[PDB]
């Protein structure tokens, strides 16, 4: 009943919907990770912040996806949002290490959208994957591998713990 | 792992996790709803506006379950969430008929959870439902029933469109 | 005579200077179907305010695609721009369908000169688009298809203005 | 010689009685864990500053009880204070146990007062240890349990210093 459809194939409108799917997942398994870190036995409130925050972010990234699909006249669907993947999330680096594989998963989500996209001469489409979503995609990731690298150096050892303070109290 | 739980029964516990998953629904056929408002083919921002809200209020109604859950030292289990009833809703008067069904199966089951802690004799649950949820469900299920009254008015004859508009553009 | 013309096909001149042509044409468009609302025995001072605004918008396209015509050392052509294509312009409904049919045949103007400009491998010419271009077409069609459904539903019958005044009345 | 009383049994009246004194030995106890950490040798200061909010929190308890207890027409009685359970606190960990072993007797103490306002149907009661105490102590056991946790973590490895200054330095 769109009188407004234009240039937007049903295999964009399908992957979009597919992809909101993958957002929304994200975002429920980092309310997962987030309340696993604010337990009484675990107590980094830090990491549940971090985590509650990417919550939040992921649900936004659905939110504009869906959006655009009511944008371009299709239709937006639902299906069933699967668990994440674990109940308890071990240590921070353990977190750390799942987020950054998921936030991958996005991205190479976002880059086969792009693929399709052009496939289907769509450039609204890339646009928006542009505008919002490949280099927010692309920082987050370097934000993660930042943060595993420092985890990993001051869990690791006394010289690592020590340049971590150097940067952090002398430098910072 | 946990050093605090004290008086907080592991029937409690799960009945919580059930009612996260519950609320988590809910959002998501709010989220449902809102995007289908959206729709150029039916167009009605306020009704959209007013079931993304909806929507918030849900996801914040599940985060405070699950803030209370680590409060007691209970360990917060997620579930596969399903897919709302519909993916078409209708008119403005078959949506809020679907969302006060909806609102009236989440106020049932606070009141079981009630139920199941008075035999409990957990008396922080029943504080923290009444404190958050039980007046805010009867709130939001009373102004949902105002809402019905005024579409099925409006909808229905020339007698209710000019009632309404008394009451809006003279009253008001 | 430029010095400054670079990766700038004759092709893409052209096309540039033709969608300049399209964009004058359709603010001309825009200024009748504006003045029409203004007519006393049509007297709708909002859609003859909307229509003006978008005879701004569309003035606005046409000099910035000149503006980059400029930028790139292509030579501005004009040509004769032909009247709209009426001159009465019937009801609100009438003139809101012409409107999304101008702004479709602007918007496929759009993505006729994309495919011609990443034929001739000018990413300038791409990016110009999706910055100005792309993005505003599809919400304004977006808008005007909302526009659509609510005439279509105003006019039609009690139950859809009914449902209208519930929008507007009681949920904004 | 009160003329207000109405509801309010004997039984709750002694209980209130015995709970302000348990109120006033936890905040008696509370002074000297301060008192303990400003020591010399001990030299915690924040730890100190811990345990004095403490002593201040759980005196304020005992006074909205004696306060509630006039209200009520009950005869506040006073009986001896016992000292503290130590006169040398040990180390940070040692403490905060001890804390936490305290507040949930606290805890346990206003959850046997429930059940007897209960068994004795004086919902004023009810109302009152729901408004002032029982998420109060909810809340603080959980500070509490995760203070214990990262003293663990802290004193425990150089894994757990490390991940806890992450949180501190990084996310925080
Ligand atoms: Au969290
Ligand atoms: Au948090
Ligand atoms: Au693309
Ligand atoms: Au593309
Ligand atoms: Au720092
Ligand atoms: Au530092
Ligand atoms: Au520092
Ligand atoms: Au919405
Ligand atoms: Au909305
Ligand atoms: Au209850
Ligand atoms: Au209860
Ligand atoms: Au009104
Ligand atoms: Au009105
Ligand atoms: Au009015
Ligand atoms: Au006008
Ligand atoms: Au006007
Ligand atoms: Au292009
Ligand atoms: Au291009
Ligand atoms: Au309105
Ligand atoms: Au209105
Ligand atoms: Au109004
Ligand atoms: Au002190
Ligand atoms: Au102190
Ligand atoms: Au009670
Ligand atoms: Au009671
Ligand atoms: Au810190
Ligand atoms: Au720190
Ligand atoms: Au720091
Ligand atoms: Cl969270
Ligand atoms: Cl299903
Ligand atoms: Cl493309
Ligand atoms: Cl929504
Ligand atoms: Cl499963
Ligand atoms: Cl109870
Ligand atoms: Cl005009
Ligand atoms: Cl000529
Ligand atoms: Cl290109
Ligand atoms: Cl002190
Ligand atoms: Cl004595
Ligand atoms: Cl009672």
């Amino acid at each position: 009943s769109s009188q407004i459809r234009q240039n937007y194939s049903t295999e964009v409108e399908a992957a979009v919907n597919r992809l909101v799917n993958l957002y929304l997942r994200a975002s429920y398994t980092y309310l997962s990770l987030g309340f696993y870190f604010d337990r009484d036995d675990v107590a980094l409130e830090g990491v549940c912040h971090f985590f509650r925050e990417l919550a939040e972010e992921k649900r936004e990234g659905a939110e504009r996806l869906l959006k655009m699909q009511n944008q371009r006249g299709g239709r937006a669907l639902f299906q069933d949002l699967q668990k994440p993947s674990q109940d308890e999330w071990g240590t921070t680096l353990d977190a750390m290490k799942a987020a950054i594989v998921l936030e991958k998963s996005l991205n190479q989500a976002l880059l086969d959208l792009h693929a399709l996209g052009s496939a289907q001469a769509d450039p609204h489409l890339c646009d928006f994957l542009e505008s919002h979503f490949l280099d927010e995609e692309v920082k987050l990731i370097k934000k993660m591998g930042d943060h595993l690298t420092n985890i990993q150096r001051l869990v690791g050892s006394q010289a690592g713990l020590g340049e971590y303070l150097f940067e952090c109290c002398t430098l910072k």
